[PDB]
């Protein structure tokens, strides 16, 4: 076996509901960092709910990231997202995440 | 044997059909991430199909990227694209994948 | 042994005939990724055939990119070009190609 | 096993509070540098607590990096935000965070 | 022993003769690809011919990048020049080729 | 075991006392070179106590750079800053630390 | 023992007598590729020659680059330059050289 | 035990003292190389002492480089500094250099 | 042991004497290739002599770059400088100089 690192960026926009930004497909088990920040211009927080063996929930306000490091990472989704017709709401977040791989069943 | 990583980029542009923007041989195990952005000028939210030893289907809105990470990809497809004389879809794909590959037969 | 991947872009201009823009030699067994994309300029589509170990055709519309990953890579070619005294497509492809090298007849 | 290092950075934006900026998941023993700067346009001191097997408070001044490094870390907060109308904190922060992998149970 | 990669790139400027542009010594072993663009510019379709152990002859159409990849890779020539005052051809090569080298007989 | 290397800059503001700029956790081994410049437009000498198996100090007068390279670093702080109400230093630091860690408590 | 490849470039300007460009110590095996460029400005061919274990002689005409791949490089040499008081040849030449080095008298 | 590379610059600003711009800790076994420029606006040469298991000294007029390459690299000094009021030396040094640093005691 | 290499450059300013430009310590063993630049706009050709296991001397006229490949490289200078009070020599230089470093006496 080898380990596998992806590393990916992506944008969030927003302008209660739950919004998945990133999942895995329930078999892969994935260490590693995640980052979400939320835009200085951003009207309200970004709640982040991270799946991992654990449910962790995380607020960023305007102008802040968080980062969590951990094991067995499954799905971010962005949360308690507020019904208010003015929102705006601009994100960036960053992964780094590492699985193994086997060279077993090779080609 | 020995991994090999591929990473590519393509663009998406629509201006109910189906339409294929990558696949595999039916051969080839694939694991690794994609990661589709649906540009902000978008008129419509973009419907992706990622077909593993799941079908996975996923909805990213106008600026929005959408990612998942998982074994035995298969196919990438846009789907449920409206009938509206006025749609355009920009959008753009990443793809970190990962395959095994003997050595055995060298030459 | 050891795997060798080469990495590759070209252009295509084309301003019922088939042009061979790329194949192997008949022996290498080459794996991986063959993306074309096809100009939002060009005013028809580009049908493309890759030959594997198995006929694929694919059309990529004005302003879209089409992807394939496989095993035993012989040859790709445009196909079906119209017979339009106005035809106009621009197009450009990229190639991430891996094969196997022998390391016993070494000098 | 192998290790994995994972390189990122954030901003610090406050316009007694503590507001936690990075944290582990409580399981991954990572090692490394993190790195808090005080903007030289900041009207207040940056306090920061880093726990790891001791908890360190450090303050930087507008203009100021302080850097710390060492094993165990578990979480970076920024404490002791002053209860000032007119406070101005811009930050910003760099980590350098190494944690060990295991390769035995891949996939 | 191990594989040496040599990437090089060169220029095509012709403003029937054959012109040799690559050749090995007739003892090294090369296996990589070869591309050859012949830029939208020119007067006249850019004929070339590969040696290796057998010779191809491909054509490049003004805007067009052909590409080959094989083992035994000997000489590349433009061929077929044709007679023409006016004649202006102005291409360029890319080259990727892996040969073996032996550490026995190291200084 | 693997080494890690980590490699960090910070700024250096002041406008007796002593100002600890790194530290360590008084267990990681850290070997490696630090340099410190005072910029030209500083009104004093900067100087520096680096903590080792031994204690060194040094000056940087202004526009100059001061480097260090040793095991066992423990400690960089600015010591001796003059009680001048016009005193005026910036400073960079730069920092690459190696230290070893354990690849056998792996998770 | 190792393989260590040197890469470098170098400028030519003439403005029946030979200049050597470059030598071996006649001691070291180099193999690799030689390029020469002649600049399109130049008002006369560049005749180079090549020896290795064997003499080859080039011709690369103005705005042309030749390319050689072999085993055993010696010396590289502009040769046959006319005697024309208005002469100016304006090139450049880039080397990939590779040789074996041992690690027994290692210090 | 494996090699570590630092690789640091740094000013020299002079606007008989020796003035040590650079040393080891006395343990460590330093090889690599050292370069030392003299600024072609500098009014007078700049004379350098390097301290391994011999003493060199060098000189380097106004707009050139000196380099040394050795093992046993203990310490760098300018030296021999003239007593001229109007002196004007600017100068900036590079430095690469690889110890030996064990894994045993690895935490 | 492993193998290090080295990589710098420097430059020349002449505005008979032997300048010395650089020089190992008489112990290191040293391969590499070493490449000098005399300027398009120097006044005088460049006489270089490099030692190794032999002396090479080696001409540079302005706008034309030298280049050597060999073992046991133990110095290169600047010979012959004429005594002409209009002399203007500009040059550059470039070292890739390998050795071998023990490992066996690692701290």
């Amino acid at each position: 076996a080898e380990l596998v690192t992806n590393e990916f960026a992506g944008d969030i926009l927003i302008s209660n509901t739950t919004v998945n930004i990133w999942k895995n497909d329930g078999i892969v088990s994935l260490s590693g960092t995640i980052s979400i920040y939320n835009n200085r211009n951003s009207t309200n927080a970004l709640s982040i709910q991270i799946i991992s063996s654990t449910t962790n929930t995380f607020t960023a306000l305007p102008g802040n990231t968080i980062s969590y490091t951990g094991f067995d990472l499954q799905s971010v989704s962005v949360i308690d997202i507020p019904s208010d017709p003015s929102i705006y709401i601009e994100g960036r977040y960053c992964f780094q995440l590492t699985y193994c791989k086997s060279k077993r069943d090779c080609l």
